[PDB]
This record gives C-alpha cells, sequence and structure tokens, in this order.
C-alpha cells in the first residue's frame, strides 16, 4: 500500500536535505593576499604599490587580490569588512588569518612567509 | 601585480562561499509520489483511496509516500507547504515536480508513466 513518512525517515528514503553551513575551501592553486580596500583608505594608497613589488617578488609562489568594497558591497558585507583595509592570509589548507589595518612591507612578507608559504 | 577581484570571481578563484549549491539528491532506488496530507483536509479524504489503488498497480515501480503535515512539522515548514494536499512527483534526477491540490486517478497516472517512468 502507501508508505508513512517520519522526517527521521524522509531523511534517508528521499532526501538528507537540510542546507547545513559550508565549511572553509579554498579554490586557488596557489595562496593568496586578500585585500579589501576603499578609494578613500588614506594608509592604502601608500600600501598600494608595496603590493605591487610583493607580487613580483613573490611571482608564481601566491597571489596578491584585491577588492573594492565600494564595488563589491555583497562581498564585503558577507565578510563582515569593517576596518580598511581588511587583508586576509589565505593559505592551501586552513583558515584564513586576518588583519585589520595597514601593514608594513617587512609585515607583510612576514605572513607571506609564515601563513602563505609556511616556513 | 595585484588582481582585482569581483563577486563573481571571487566564488571561482577564492571560496563558493555560500550556501547556494545544495544539489537536490534523491535517495531511493525507484521513483516516487510524496503526498503531504492532514486529517483536516476535505480532499484529501478523495484522493487517499486512489493512492492506495496506484500504489497497488504500480507496485515495483514507484513508492508512493504519505506525510502527516501536523505530526512533521518541521519537515512541513522546512519545504513550505502552503496549502493540503500537496503532492510532489519524485524523478530519479532533477527536482521534485510540486502540485498543489487534489488530483485524478487519471492525472496521477499522468505524472506517473510520464515524469516518474
Ligand atoms: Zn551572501
Ligand atoms: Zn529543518
Amino acid at each position: 500500500g502507501t508508505i508513512h513518512l517520519t522526517r527521521a525517515e524522509f531523511l534517508k528514503k528521499i532526501a538528507d536535505y537540510e542546507n547545513h553551513s559550508k565549511e572553509w575551501k579554498y579554490l586557488g592553486d596557489k595562496p593568496a593576499i586578500v585585500d579589501f580596500y576603499a578609494d578613500w583608505c588614506g594608509p592604502c594608497k601608500m600600501v598600494a604599490p608595496i603590493l605591487e613589488e610583493l607580487s613580483k617578488e613573490y611571482a608564481g609562489k601566491i597571489y596578491i587580490y584585491k577588492v573594492n568594497v565600494d564595488k563589491e558591497p555583497e562581498l564585503a558585507r558577507d565578510f563582515g569588512i569593517q576596518s580598511i583595509p581588511t587583508i586576509w592570509f589565505v593559505p592551501m589548507k586552513g583558515e584564513p588569518q586576518v588583519n585589520m589595518g595597514a601593514l608594513s612591507k617587512e609585515q607583510l612578507k612576514g605572513y607571506i612567509d609564515k601563513v602563505l608559504l609556511k616556513q
């Protein structure tokens, strides 16, 4: 005849349907920096050229990404950006490490070496 | 040098971070009907015998399930049930086809032979 179904049975016979929160999973082929900045940020203008030269010095070893929070408000909001700049250090495996505020080249190199490249 | 990212590009190069994938993965070994009913439901009274009949003539081809929404409030709420009866036709692959309202034996056979089989 027809088959009566509890929710517990539904999960086994129909679909294990709950939309469980997704675990962080990096998709890039090299570790990365992700720099959340804005045009009106003072420090960022000094940091900007530092990131360009770091992207050359570590070329082939890392990516350095930039996100303009004004142009990408959904992304910025979803990641709770408050301090400008907010800099993410994203290793191939593990949770991103987050720094709020500006950093010197040597501070950046420190994070690149220890966090991105696992020295 | 540095690479600028749109959100769409972030989703590909960094992390597909939203809970927006989940694939509907039907777990059964044959197609199914799932009938969301309730005791307070008038038209369900007419549909019930029809389903039990269909349950027999298609035995081994499909399953016909029944969910009492008042006994399974989380299921009813999670799937946004808005009227009773609500009937699902669940294919081996693809999203289920959903019909709100009582159907006829002629109509149910329609979906079964065409959508399920
Ligand atoms: Zn979002
Ligand atoms: Zn739920």
